[PDB]
DNA sequence: AACTCTGCTTTTTACAACAAAGTTGGATC
DNA sequence: CGCTCAAGTTTATATTAAAAAGCAGAGTT
DNA sequence: TTGCCAGCTTTATTATATAAACTTGAGCG
DNA sequence: GATCCAACTTTGTTGAATAAAGCTGGCAA
DNA sequence: ACAGGTCACTATCAGTCAAAATAC
DNA sequence: GGTATTTTGACTGATAGTGACCTGT
DNA sequence: ACAGGTCACTATCAGTCAAAATAC
DNA sequence: GGTATTTTGACTGATAGTGACCTGT
């Protein structure tokens, strides 16, 4: 007869005993007392087992009385509802959330760690979705403050993770391929066209264009309530695009003989369009205009981008400023931008 | 039988550790050996430790103040900050308000999820912007109970004041002529006041104040109780798209209510600042029209004064006249 | 013969034993062990007669190493000095630290609590002293913040307390006042005057003031370089009040004549004056003029804030905001308040 | 015997706790019923437990890390954020510093304290903007130590960053001029990129880039290597007060130097950004000026560029030169 | 009056991270 | 017909903090 | 011929604490 | 006679967060 | 028969307050 | 003469340690 | 004559490592 | 024929409990 020898565990020349895990190779100290050792020894042998633990009490104590992220999110959710919002910021939010739920464990919330969440932010950065995994962890991150706010928690294990930051892609559009693309446009329906040319010539956004009544002109002026800041303006029918051959007045009265309809912008059955079809049918003419560029192709806001840079070299900055809706001194410096595509020449100017 | 504390038996011979703070109990397993051990585990996390020095008495006693005791001495400390009579009674409510939201225990023991709990309480039946105030002094008894250190931890700073959007609407010119018009089956103060509130733009509160000894050579002396703001009006203001003269206005006051203020009663004497709006609303009602949200009240008087004043003379005019000192829709895009 | 009962102590009906505090009143509960309760009982007779405690080990360990008061803001100044700055801020500083020094115990840094420090804050404002209060308490908080950014702290008690908030009480002064001590000024030396001219013209700092160097002017302009903040201006000898009658030419020339020094204003003996004399004898003939005034006596630099008010209505408010140093928006209407003194009238304009 | 552990006795029968931590001991008294007492009080306080499960090896191991060990792949993660390869030198440099400023023990293990103690070690040396750096980067990396969590805590976070005066002085016209004549001794090139630099206000890193097909019909197209901002110079601009013409200036180049770039050696080849500034500063030395705290330097002329060009045609000129995008001594009070 | 010490009250006014460069002291081919 | 309460909303203004002063009452030559 | 649901990218503005009020239902002398 | 690093200093560029969009893929009629 | 847990209830527990028990 | 404070124990609210009684596999 | 507190000094202590010893 | 893992008994750095020495009253 011989040993009752734990496997895994080992014994020193004085009688002092270890444990190996042969995971890693690293021994661990137990003590003198063989009976003990020989405990502590089984119960990890039976771990390598199977990820399954002897929890501490700390652990299972904590745990049934404090939350569970679907459970919270569900509630999170509601408390949305209330900030009084748009409905679509919402579902932007909404959306991110499900992408949540679909990332992370139902479990409870203190026992979510940084690491898992960044495992899960990554997965997206990896991907490409760069900017989503920005608004996912903004969004998950407020979740937690205001879970807080409710102290299931103590502490945010978002904000201990990096923000992705995103360099954008979207080109820009430049006069000619304007040009390009105003005549791909001739197999679209007529409608593309006024838009398009009405697009550059107030340089509105496209949700606020298909908005516009013909009762919102008014002595040669043109009253929009720009439905993203509220902010109101009164654009005079006499503006006029040098480099594109382009005059509003020019431009609204061809609405009214060719799309006759409550909207400035109207469906050939003379209805009122949705902005996303606007866009989308720009879209089909990019594709059919042939045209190469670097990185996403341009889309119609683009537009409104194009507007401001032809305002900007035509009468000023400070003109190009207030038909854009636009109060701010942090981005006519960077809607002024081109991003890589031609050359800011410098004149004797 | 070294049976640890909080631990307990079953029958059989199972072991369950029972969590006093909820008085749930806990399943181990079979080996008092290895239930034993996470046992202890569990009695150094909620007791970390044992004894205490009797020298803990000296230290212990004094630590626990409770909400209420703690709210009680909050008081007096207002009491002492030196600040408008009214401002106390505002703050007070509050409190009282808090008396009735949270339990009487000690303040380390409340529970930012405790706070919040009742803060939305007050949300929830609409009545946010109180909810801020609630929070925001509660808020700060708490500050100064750690000025005192019965705590170390402000729990209320974790969280969110609501944000309110304010329903109040305004008042168009329209409509005050409308209410002027209903007016008529009420005393004939009000429309005085109204008028001159109108043109002068003041607060109800201090036009509640003035004196027939405040005007001195064509200019109306007013002492604002709210900012202490000093200001002359001129006795030559007239409002022209509702057709009042400050002058026209101000003798018929002397004519019809003839009293030491130049708003008074029918019996001869000064008014209460809560009266004139509450008459005022009478004649809201009686006028008949629908607005959106909460309907304008009196104080809106002033807010059309000052409206009326901007497009008559100028935006310098109307800040001036109102009592204000320094700055805090349709624009035009020129042709430059 | 029964019993050795130490005072204090006393039983229970089961043979539980308890300490009562005679202070509070309150018992405390030992245990059943006769030799521990008297144990800890005799412990605690010895606390009601010597502050002393029988601290713990933890204390006792924490304090041989975790620092002291007075010793730490003996290390506090020499941050200061490496901090960069100007010689009087310096010293500015360095009169509140000697503020603490006799305000507060030797003690270590975590034992000093809140309260202690309020107590003493409180002993500033009861006094009056409300504004010292603030800077003392500022100061001492930074020097919290540093220590604690060196760890031998982890939280300031100091931001747990609130600063004084204090209501200027300076009062203005008004041009007919000027006048009345530019008349009393008549018993004083002669550059007393021209400095007060001066001082109303220039709206210049009285530090900067009695800086400035013929050499300063070219061409009918005058350079100046302000002290406080660096801002670099040039005053045309243009100039004139005519609220009160003073050329800026006339005014230096009277200063060449009859004052003759490297300095505009100058000493009896040709020599540069002391920032602080020129305010001392303003003083003098702010006494001697023998006007009331409610708070406390304007002062010279108030001269600044008179010649901006004077300024405003003469030319413009741009202009008030140019000559000053003075750039922002929160002070050319912190300087035109009036501060009980005048009622402002409004006109029909 | 009875004795707890880390407390010893002395040949008397005296009585100490040893502090396992420091080494240092501690006196307690002659009682040994009091001694054990606080002693154990003691050994709650640093450990309290002994044990674990061997069930928490399973988290003490990956958990454990090391400064060095860490800082070793936190260079690697560094290399895959895509950044432009100089910035990363610049980051090892810092690494490096930090290797050398601190023990290579766990993260949990490093104190603020410690951290200060270095940084301030670079104060003192007067390299104050360097602990920024050091700072900055020490901290990120330990953000991202968090980021997978093996640390709860950025110590570093507590620390406060030295706030750096600029140091290196401005130029003046006059001073360019007595360096340009103090360039004479120096090879031909010098004086021509001086001028070119003061002409196009370019990088010099930039400027040692520049092709000769650079330039198409009259404008020179600059890519600036360090925001990636595209200009075109017009070859009409030309500095007044120091006389020089940029298309006067360009054609010495073509003449004197010829060779593929517009700035070039002796031999007809491009010449490296550090020689550049490098002869400069001899002729700084050679022209044996004084200036107040540390010399200008090469780009200095991109500064005095600027300066000049402001003056001279538009503030909105020179922002369009430099490669400079947005906005980010004495100003005439004419009487208005 | 002239000159420094001192305990006080006012005026003024505002950076932090990331990037990705630029300047110069010695160690090498 | 007016009051003072109370539970609620609304409007005005001052908001931190680390730097540079300024100003008058002594003590001392 | 449109129509909205569902998963991504982009475009914009930017605030919180103190004081000190005013509103207005209720019940009160 | 120039190179390359290594250690240091600059200078330009973006900084969070919430809110409100926009734009192509399909499966639904 | 038994893992995971709950109840309901008396036999210490941790303590108060006013009447008896000397002390200023 | 007479009120600050010590003690002493019947009067008291509460939790701990048992075991009876669920429950859901 | 001793409270307070420090040194050195080897016998555990808590391991690692590359040979020796079977598994796959 | 020849790589994964377990043991295991000399090779190694650091503390823990002892006393042998300090020293300021």
């Amino acid at each position: 007869e011989r040993r009752d020898l734990p496997p895994n565990l080992y014994i020193r020349n004085n009688g002092y005993y270890c444990y190996r895990d042969p995971r890693t190779g690293k021994e661990f100290g137990l003590g003198r007392d063989r009976r003990i050792a020989i405990t502590e020894a089984i119960q990890a042998n039976i771990e390598l087992f199977s990820g399954h633990k002897h929890k501490p009490l700390t652990a299972r104590i904590n745990s049934d009385n404090s939350v569970t992220l679907h459970s919270w999110l569900d509630r999170y959710e509601k408390i949305l509802a209330s900030r009084g919002i748009k409905q679509k910021t919402l579902i932007n939010y909404m959306s991110k959330i499900k992408a949540i739920r679909r990332g992370l464990p139902d479990a409870p919330l203190e026992d979510i760690t940084t690491k898992e969440i960044a495992a899960m932010l990554n997965g997206y950065i990896d991907e490409g979705k760069a900017a989503s995994a920005k608004l996912i962890r903004s969004t998950l991150s407020d979740a937690f403050r205001e879970a807080i706010a409710e102290g299931h928690i103590t502490t945010n294990h978002v904000a201990a993770t990096r923000a992705a930051k995103s360099e954008v892609r979207r080109s820009r559009l430049t006069a000619d391929e304007y040009l390009k693309i105003y005549q791909a446009a001739e197999s679209s329906p007529c409608w593309l066209r006024l838009a398009m040319e009405l697009a550059v010539v107030t340089g509105q956004r496209v949700g606020d264009l298909c908005e516009m009544k013909w009762s919102d002109i008014v002595d040669g002026y043109l009253y929009v309530e720009q439905s993203k800041t509220g902010v109101k303006i009164a654009i005079p029918t006499a503006l006029h695009i040098d480099a594109l051959g382009i005059s509003m007045k020019e431009t609204l009265d061809k609405c009214k003989e060719i799309l006759g309809g409550e909207t400035i912008i109207a469906s050939t059955r003379r209805e009122p369009l949705s902005s996303g079809t606007v866009s989308r049918y720009f879209m089909r003419a990019r594709k059919a205009s042939g045209l190469s560029f670097e990185g996403d192709p341009p889309t119609f806001h683009e537009l409104r981008s194009l507007s401001a840079r032809l305002y900007e070299k035509q009468i000023s900055d400070k003109f190009a400023q207030h038909l854009l809706g636009h109060k701010s001194d942090t981005m006519a410096s960077q809607f002024r931008d081109d991003r890589g595509r031609e050359w800011d020449k410098i004149e004797i100017k």
